[PDB]
């Protein structure tokens, strides 16, 4: 939902 969630799983 947001790209700046970075790597986070999901």
């Amino acid at each position: 939902q947001h790209w700046s969630y970075x790597l986070r799983p999901g």
